[PDB]
């Protein structure tokens, strides 16, 4: 029950795996795929990329990206990224995803974000709990992006 922030905010989905292996304290995020992404480059569609950071109270750990897909609101990425969290710290950290577009100028603007993990709600602490409940095994879910406004209040 509850969370869901991000819901009317029309900004797209994304569908990740998370697997968890408590002995190897390994946690694999495969990105699978974006949809309904926001338009965000003018008379075109987006170049959207993916990054994916490691957190624990508010301080972003480790940092990982995916390529780059061109003129798409609906991008296939299927690139793994793994972190060693250990097991005593894993209910402590947060995985937060972002879709940003690309340019070759300027600061690259994000379309919206999501986390899971610690402090997590609705359907992204769903995920994680699902994927915590069944160690080894790889869970894929979507999740609806929210403005990076708001998950970022959250996140600090
Ligand atoms: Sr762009």
């Amino acid at each position: 029950s509850g969370g869901g922030g991000g819901i009317l905010e029309k900004l797209g989905d994304i569908c990740f795996s998370l697997r968890y292996v408590p002995t190897a304290g390994k946690l694999t995020v495969v990105i699978l795929e974006a949809k309904n992404l926001k338009k965000m480059d003018v008379g075109g569609l987006s170049d959207p990329y993916v990054k994916i950071h490691l957190m624990q109270n508010g301080k972003r750990l480790k940092k990982k990206k995916t390529t780059i897909k061109k003129n798409t609101l609906n991008p296939y990425y299927n690139e793994s990224f793994s972190f060693e969290v250990p097991f005593e710290q894993i209910q402590k950290v947060q995985v937060v995803v972002t879709v940003l577009d690309y340019d070759k100028i300027g600061k690259n603007d994000a379309i919206g974000k999501v986390f899971v993990g610690y402090n997590s709600t609705g359907a992204e602490l769903r995920h994680w709990s699902d994927m915590l409940a069944n160690p080894r095994r790889p869970i894929a879910q979507w999740h609806t992006l929210q403005v990076e406004e708001e998950v970022d209040a959250m996140l600090a």
